[PDB]
């Protein structure tokens, strides 16, 4: 097993697409801190095991530029990785839409509240190209963990085989990075083809 993972040199994302990428990076600190407040957790000032405060617990706007850009990262090299790989990634002419949304978050009459992406379809398209997204994610782990085994003089990991060779428990993480992210682009405007 030799893993190699989609080389992203020198694609750069549009302007518009880096947006996207923000909104994304927002809309998974939204999630991770709605789940965090369900676990029983709230804004503090430190972070305190003992009263479940956790300082992250506040809005997107508010988060240090390398904060975001933790959140952001991930996003944008998906995103290259669709290009490198061959595919289209452009807007639809739902071009109100994240504009809309946004507007709407604002109207008044910390709480984080994301879309729940559970009601977004995706074609068997691109339920296909979710399988090629998560596979790489696996390559590049697993080539992080093969360069790690070697340089430590050799040895194993079961999990360094093929993607297609583990078990759905095992997918299950890459598989829902990958499709998260789609399902977003599905809903934000953007159209992603082969």
């Amino acid at each position: 097993f030799d893993p190699k993972p989609i080389n992203t040199m020198n694609f750069s994302l549009p302007e518009k697409l880096e947006y996207i990428v923000t909104k994304y990076a927002e809309h998974s600190h939204d999630k991770w801190a709605c789940d965090k407040s369900q676990s029983g957790w709230k804004y503090g000032i430190s972070l305190d095991e003992n009263v479940k405060t956790h300082p992250l617990i506040r809005p997107f706007k508010t988060l240090t530029e390398k904060e975001k850009e933790i959140y952001r990262w991930p996003a944008r090299e998906s995103l290259k990785t669709m290009l490198a790989v061959g595919w289209t990634v452009e807007r639809t002419k739902g071009e109100a839409l994240v504009q809309q949304r946004e507007n709407e978050k604002l109207r008044s009459v910390y709480s984080p509240a994301p879309l729940d992406l559970s009601n977004v379809v995706l074609s068997r398209e691109l339920q296909g190209m979710v399988e090629v997204v998560a596979e790489n994610y696996h390559n590049i782990w697993a080539k992080k963990k093969k360069l790690e085994l070697e340089s430590k003089g050799g040895g194993s990991h079961p999990l360094l085989v093929p993607y297609d060779t583990l078990t759905a428990a095992e997918k299950f993480k890459d598989r829902e990075k990958a499709q998260d992210l789609f399902k977003f682009l599905q809903v934000n405007g953007i159209i992603v083809s082969r």
